[PDB]
């Protein structure tokens, strides 16, 4: 346990890169509760990256948030390769034929074709499936990726499922899947200057701190004096500090 | 997610049986925590037993703590039978030759020898191994098991330890090993009123709820009114509840 | 090692009972193969009972092969309880919504309420799973499980599902959930003279000695004495004995 | 299965490499026997390689007892990457204090400090672990690791221990733990016409073919052809083929 205090930093805000673009109700409602409570609850999870710098994999919002509120610095917990994992979600639409964004006119290469390379994106139903093989696209495979996202993501009820689960379709259920991105192909993204779409990343991590409680006002110099406040706040936070191994139901709420 | 709802409950504190003895230091610290916060942090996990009662599986610091401060119910999480295990805490003492409980003069009948059957009580040095048999013992092999572990367990450094654990033995190390009870060797205790050692059982609980704050003045009627109060504020904590899989670090301050 | 080789005995056949229904189709077989070969290619799996009996938990078809053949003696390797864990097998009707001896049971008190107590059968179909509480039975719970699972076993194709199979159930699909024996629950059924049902106990059985070849001359005459030649014939088989730990596809000739 | 069969092929001995160095003590065994014997009990497990290559992952001394013996075809099996995994063997010197070949290295950076990134080697005593990282080695990555290797392998009482064993080092003992490769950087070391040193990977596969039993006969005078004998020969062996899922303790004679 004596390890976390080294892992929970304050980084300056143009040394963090995000990967994965944010959802715009969600960061109005993330801005809003942080400058509320003008506490940061749970601090953003990074991993190091190429040119000394920080790659957000949990806490986008959080992210954006402290940063549009004037924030210098923010409050990460560094986590190491060994400690997480990337998977993928499946998006389950519960009724793909009221899914406007689904039933639209189609002008994708959708094909039911089983090919030797693997689908790019793979759209089910019950019976049948759809493929998007990367070979067929000529638009940027990130800009085709978002488009397919975006149709159905903030309007069609979605329910994420993690994409190693077992999963029965009813009749008339659409389930989206998509390829699991390695560490390797975020970071050419970031290097593009690009994100790829809300909610398909799944960042599997252990050990990751939680009600942390960052006072913002410990965030708003890129300078010190507040280094030796920040070592005084962690101090009093890690002597309260426990483990939980199993899985726990948190209430994130004061 | 949804039916954590139902497993959180104000139970009469009179309908409560604990089958653990407490740690006094541990109470003193619990109850002055809570008297100066007037919340529970976290509900105690309770299991149902015979009787229409329920069992304390974690919690009895703040259950003794609550009672003390005229709490007439008792915030609880019903743990279901498939959702925990029970497992043991070997005590590691990390100089044992400096343990004065244990260098005292000796009375049980420790024994190198193996036997067919399973040993009460396993003492561990690097290179040896002594044995309490239950066939040995005159006392009542609760109160045997009692002495042992008070004899050592506010005093010599303890280190709990997994019983399922790898571990290698110094120089002057002593590990001390118990064996796990089941549910039903642990009702037979509280059936007779007695209580186990502090610190040994190991129950393992997926899913307890965490950080529910549950103001004191909602527990100090017996009666209702109270109850409405009880289920707005559930409403209100469950609505910023969230899951957790891997391995947390928690914050427990504000 | 060596603690195999104590293991495989020869045990007189009155001693040895069974604890399921064998297939008379398969008996045929088996018993028309051992006769060929005038060996037993694997030695029937045994765990050791109470009297001093012996209960096969795997070599139903060998034993009453070996028994139909006129040996006295059988060749067995005895089974700790470490080395074996109960499952189950569900069992899949592929056409069950036209299996007449399914649709009108209208005697047994099926039921959809999920309780919190772990139910004696379950019955699913594409969308709805009904349950049978052993607190609802009419009579004995053994007879129950052979009524149901008659009902469908000889006039409705079958084939077996392992509980790790993720199965999506069809339009015209039933599947058949049960649950898994504890050992002394099946001890019960051998000593009231009874068998369960076939095809739905699993026992899975870590260190199976294959390919032992016991000629069957070994296992007759066992009035004069057969512990000499059986320690011979042990000792130079076991000397080519090599331990394999992963899925294994076995060539079973010569 | 019939996936299975097409997995079982003859490939001209020139077309596959080995990755591992070999023991003369156990091919001079392994000769002997398959020459006895005039079978290959045992295919040859094989992964492909690039050019159209094959590199043996299990069979480094059947290979060359075949080869040895003339055969211009290997029976062999192969296997995907989806059913191995590479994994490694730690090396116990159970005298290590006393292993001359070990304790004068004055000339490798050995260093205690513990980094972020995986060691390349550790070295282990009761008391201290010591690390060689990749980024401070002064020549060749596998020439370092042949020269750990052999600095004891030849003059030392070695015993390879498994990653799962918990050991509790004495006092003259001494353990060697070495990274598990990556198919990739095994395929490196055959393309550089080289070898790793033996006894230390250690290949988890899935799925292995046993008891096949290929005449010697079939593995030669392929310039005359041998598909129509090997199929004939195969689909015999198939019929008899049975998959077990646990460890098994297989007897290897008739
Ligand atoms: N879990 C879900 O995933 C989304 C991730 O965003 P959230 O965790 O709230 O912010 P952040 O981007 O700061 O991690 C949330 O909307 C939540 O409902
Ligand atoms: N974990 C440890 O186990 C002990 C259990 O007591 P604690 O969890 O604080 O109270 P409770 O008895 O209310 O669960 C604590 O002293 C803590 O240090
Ligand atoms: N008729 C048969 N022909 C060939 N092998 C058989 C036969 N019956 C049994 N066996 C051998 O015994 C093993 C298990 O047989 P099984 O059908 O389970 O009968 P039992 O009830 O004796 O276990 C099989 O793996 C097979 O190798
Ligand atoms: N000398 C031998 N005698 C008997 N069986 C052998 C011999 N050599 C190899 N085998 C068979 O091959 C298997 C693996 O042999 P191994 O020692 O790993 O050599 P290889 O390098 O060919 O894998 C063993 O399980 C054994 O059944
Ligand atoms: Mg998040
Ligand atoms: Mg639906
Ligand atoms: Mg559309
Ligand atoms: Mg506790
Ligand atoms: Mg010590
Ligand atoms: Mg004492
Ligand atoms: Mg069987
Ligand atoms: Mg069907
Ligand atoms: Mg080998
Ligand atoms: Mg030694």
């Amino acid at each position: 346990m004596k390890q976390i205090y080294d892992t929970l930093q304050l980084i300056p805000v143009d040394k963090i890169d995000l990967h994965e673009a944010f959802e715009p109700s969600r960061l109005e409602k993330t801005k809003e509760s942080i400058a509320k409570e003008q506490h940061l609850r749970h601090p953003v999870l990074v991993v190091k990256t190429l040119f000394g710098r920080y790659m957000v994999i949990d806490g986008v919002h959080r992210f954006m948030s402290l940063k549009a509120l004037g924030c210098e610095v923010i409050p990460v917990q560094v986590i190491q390769r060994t400690q997480y994992s990337i998977g993928s979600w499946h998006h389950k639409i519960p009724n793909g034929a009221w899914c406007e964004g689904l039933t639209d006119e189609e002008l994708l290469p959708w094909t039911t074709e089983v090919r030797d390379e693997t689908p790019f994106i793979t759209m089910c139903d019950q019976q049948t499936e759809h493929y998007l093989y990367a070979a067929d696209l000529t638009a940027d495979k990130l800009d085709v990726w978002k488009k397919v996202v975006n149709s159905y993501s903030a309007s069609c009820n979605v329910e994420r499922v993690p994409h190693s689960a077992c999963l029965c379709l009813d009749s008339n259920d659409i389930l989206m899947k998509y390829q699991p991105l390695q560490i390797g192909e975020i970071e050419a993204v970031v290097q593009r200057g690009q994100t790829v779409p809300a909610g398909v990343t799944r960042f599997n991590i252990a050990g990751r701190c939680l009600n942390l409680q960052v006072p913002l006002h410990l965030l708003k110099n890129s300078n010190l004096g507040n280094q030796e406040q920040w070592h005084t706040f962690l101090q009093k936070k890690i002597e309260s500090m426990r483990c939980y191994t199993e899985k726990i139901y948190l209430i994130e709420a004061e």
